């Protein structure tokens, strides 16, 4: 119950740290796209090795979706990431009182809204990840939700891998201090398939890594096909 | 063993007949593309309902792949479908003596070779399906391999759905006579995901249903995304 979930946070923290070492190596280093296709292979290898350690270790709803759309509309509204983190914090508390997919919607909606909005993410992804890290550290000093925070970080690392490549280490290091606070797959694989599409769209739409729309679509097709071939 | 496989040929024959009735209705009827997107939904619904009835019911290798490439090269070499069926019959016997994926390679390679070669299929798919049906009927008069033949027919119906839409009924009817001869999923789901890509490429490259390469790629992307949304 609590303990296997605790070591499950540990195993996801360890695999996120080891994939973070591989990601930090590619971050020291077309190199961003090398990191991106590497991150596609890394999401595939992460799902594989996490499966291996997993084996070894053991009408109001339509109103809700409309309020979620309005949440994205409010979400469209460096200091800007601080104000966005402030309102996202308050909206996260209100949404948690309202009831997860909502919290991922509130956090990731601004970033996906930017990536659609040109149709920033380096700074907003870094400040949202770092600010959730520093706010979690302030909570660790001052005091499932933890795996929610780390899964939001995995969405940060996996979905926005094309932005800043050193972002993987910055997750797990913070996460290990969460073990200190204790001391005092399906949504993830969905985020991974969406991360294959999202990192392909991050290279294709966001990155700048009548041909170009067609080649962006073709790279989405070929990278999805090759990264589906590997997995 | 033999019996549950026999009723499994029966259940695939029945579901192929019911999806064949739906396909015959769309065949009586942009209508080909309506049939194609319907066939994408039908492949998804076929996998779903087949899963439901499934629940209710119960270095020489590199030389081989090189010989398979040479088999495709020989494969590139209305009467033409008859000669192709003749050589494919002899090559099928030689390949079966040589050892399935090989037989699907030999049969489907000419059709996929055409669809790449412009980069026919109505007539070649109809004559290959009908000729395998008539040759199977001659075998039924004169006398796993059966599920191999029907899976080749499912590749015919599902992979080449954009060509001729009445092709679904023409499978199962012939298959039911195979029960008379008795009386006297993973490869399939792979063929289905390849059929989503293949029917999208059949509409996009083959059909004719600098924008057009981009919109063909976009229809492959959107139809793969929507047909993956449904499934």
């Amino acid at each position: 119950k609590i303990g296997i979930y605790f070591a499950w946070l540990g195993y996801y923290t360890q695999m996120l740290l080891l994939a973070a070492v591989v990601g930090v190596a590619c971050f020291l280093y077309f190199g961003t796209l090398i990191f991106a296709v590497f991150m596609g292979v890394w999401v595939t290898l992460f799902l594989e090795f996490w499966k291996r350690r997993q084996a070894e270790l053991e009408l109001c709803a339509s109103a809700v979706f409309f309020w979620i759309l309005l949440i994205i509309a409010s979400v469209i509204g460096i200091t800007a990431s601080i104000i966005s983190f402030i309102i996202i914090m308050i909206l996260n508390t209100i949404y948690e009182k309202v009831a997860f997919l909502f919290q991922f919607v509130n956090y990731y909606s601004s970033c996906f809204y930017i990536a659609f909005f040109k149709g920033e993410l380096t700074t907003q992804l870094t400040i949202i990840m770092g600010g959730k890290a520093i706010w979690n550290n302030i909570q660790e000093v001052l005091l499932f939700y933890e795996y929610l925070e780390m899964i939001i970080q995995f969405g940060f690392v996996t979905l926005f891998v094309a932005s800043f490549p050193l972002a993987p280490l910055l997750a797990l290091v913070n996460n290990i201090l969460e073990i200190r606070v204790d001391a005092w797959q399906p949504i993830m694989q969905g985020i991974a398939i969406l991360a294959v599409v999202t990192n392909a769209m991050i290279i294709a739409f966001t990155s700048d890594m009548w041909h170009v729309i067609a080649a962006k679509l073709a790279f989405i097709i070929v990278m999805e096909h090759i990264i589906y071939s590997v997995k």
